[PDB]
């Protein structure tokens, strides 16, 4: 349902930038920060995209020329992948699996460096992909700083109040190519995706959909992703798959989506539709209350989980050792 | 291989006094406890037969008759099965599983209706089993009291001192009718176990059989035995009761039996041998040393699996939600 850009510029975006997949979506609504419904979709901790809130209105006329003036002469950390799926791969936990080869490198270099890098896959036609991800501090130019300055403090940091949550964690500007993907994944914080340039398409999974996405183990340095491939799914290893069912938007410059934490999300630029700018708002979640509701939420048995698998490999001093001992407590007992 | 009784008076049993079961046993070594090899298996947590302690020397001489006039008049717990097999249940567990029913019921009466009791079964020729277990204390008579004194407590007290082992947590009189059997389980505790009249086969499984074996859910009732029927195993539900493998032998008066802490034991009276007698010794178990040895033993595994059910039921409110997490937490991920 592609929405229309004002001055009858055209559809923003056409099916057929949208890859396919093999679960049924419905959309995350779309709403003003003034309307109640949106803060009470936030306090129950599910998604929503809020079309004006100005949170990076500054930000909105960058692009990769201005950025490249402005944004001063640093090191920016540059991802690289062959295909359109980026794995970020934990290096601390890479000892624990040997036998784990990562799929992505990163490098660092300077801006100048990742725009003619970004030119020159195109201009080769090939099938490189890159990611840019480096934070929001005091070493970017001056320029970069009046504009980061401009953000909605006022609006995210009421947010950050009323909510209870923790301080900010992380913020993160984001710049990629046309068809990159981020494969689904869930974060352990609270996140506003405030988008910049281009069009993301955002396919968000409740925490109660655990058993259908089968994160990878704790140890693993892929811990906290999907072990499903999307575009081609293994049914036999990874049967609830079949049931998955997501929420999904197509988030534009001037949109801001709060991503729930713990909540799933698999998030891809827009095929054929440029580079993509995005910054990303991490809080630490608010502290558990002391009077437990017994119901219990998903996200808590997610926590529980964690800390399960974590507990498990510093007693048996492997985290190898892990599978096996679970499967012998499991088996003919509880299953 | 029956031993035969001193003064040609026959064998002390035959096969067919023992039951039928699928499994392979090899036999548990019959020392002296001056023999080095009997301390080095008891070091080594592995069960010996020590033939001459003189642990129970006093009560040798105990059988119906003799204690029912010397024991006193007090309640002594008496427990009843239909069936050879008794199965114990925690009273306190029966909240956890409400669709749990006991096949074995208590009842408190004094010695001379349990002699009663026990006669009228044999009168009528009846198939009701009864099984009598009762703490060594001051509450029994003088002469009981005198014959307890008398046990070998220089010896039984170096050996606690030796193995580091915690207090004497437990010591029960234990007599039994013929065939009675009690089925496979594992303790906490470090066993003697002092046989005084009758024969009793013991069968014993190394805590790594724990595969093997499938211990009920630690918030089960019947916590700490094996689910498998050892008289018809289902090896579709426990198809890994077809690879264990136990030690064997058959205890009479005057022997002692080591049964190291967290070895399954399973125990019966010999079918038409008379009733039986025993006393065990408990003790908490060694504290553990600050210097972990990561190699990491079975009954410590099975220690940090026990923790983690536990603490699971904590977490959750409902210890019948352990089995979905779990399940959740290995399908597709560690399995
Ligand atoms: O505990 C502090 C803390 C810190 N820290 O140390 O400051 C860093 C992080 C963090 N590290 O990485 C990400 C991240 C997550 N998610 C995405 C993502 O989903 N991108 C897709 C898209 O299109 O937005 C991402 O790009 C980065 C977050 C989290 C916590
Ligand atoms: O933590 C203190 C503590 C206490 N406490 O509270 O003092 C009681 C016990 C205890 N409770 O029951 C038994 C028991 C175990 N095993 C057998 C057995 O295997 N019998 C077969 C046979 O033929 O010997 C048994 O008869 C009783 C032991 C354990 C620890
Ligand atoms: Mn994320
Ligand atoms: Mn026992």
């Amino acid at each position: 349902e592609p929405r229309e850009e004002a001055g009858a510029l055209g559809p923003a975006w056409d099916e057929s930038q949208l890859r396919s997949y093999s679960f049924p979506t419905r959309p995350i609504p779309r709403l003003s920060q003034s309307d109640p419904r949106a803060e009470e979709l936030i306090e129950n901790e599910e998604p929503v995209v809020l079309t004006d809130t100005n949170l990076v209105y500054p930000a909105l006329k960058w692009d990769l020329e201005y950025l490249q003036e402005n944004i001063g002469n640093g090191d920016f950390s540059v991802y690289s992948a062959s295909t359109h799926k980026f794995l970020y791969y934990d290096e601390k936990k890479m000892a624990n699996f040997q036998n784990f080869k990562p799929r992505s490198n990163r490098e660092e270099m300077k801006f100048h460096e990742f725009v003619e890098k970004l030119q020159d896959i195109q201009q080769r036609g090939g099938e490189e992909r890159l990611y840019l991800q480096q934070t929001l501090n005091d070493t970017v130019g001056r320029k970069i700083v009046m504009d980061f300055l401009g953000f909605n403090w006022n609006w995210i940091n009421k947010q950050q109040g009323k909510r209870g949550w923790g301080q900010l964690t992380s913020n993160l500007l984001l710049i990629g190519m046309e068809g990159n993907v981020t494969p689904a994944h869930y974060d352990e914080q609270q996140n506003f995706f405030a988008q910049i340039k281009g069009y993301k398409r955002c396919i968000l999974f409740p925490p109660d959909q655990f058993e259908c996405l089968y994160p990878y183990p704790v140890h693993h340095p892929c811990d906290r992703q999907s072990q499903v491939d999307f575009d081609n799914p293994d049914y036999e290893r990874f049967p609830n798959f079949q049931n998955v069912v997501g929420y999904e938007t197509v988030v534009g410059p001037g949109d801001v989506l709060y991503i729930p934490m713990y909540w799933w999300h698999h998030i891809e630029s827009l095929l054929n539709g440029g580079i993509t700018i995005t910054v990303n708002f991490w809080y630490k979640g608010a502290p558990t209350p002391k009077r437990i509701e017994y119901p219990l939420k998903a996200h808590q048995k997610v926590a529980i989980m964690r800390n399960i698998e974590k507990m498990l490999g510093e007693a048996l001093g492997n985290p190898q050792e892990v599978g096996p001992l679970l499967n012998t407590m499991i088996k003919g007992r509880y299953n």
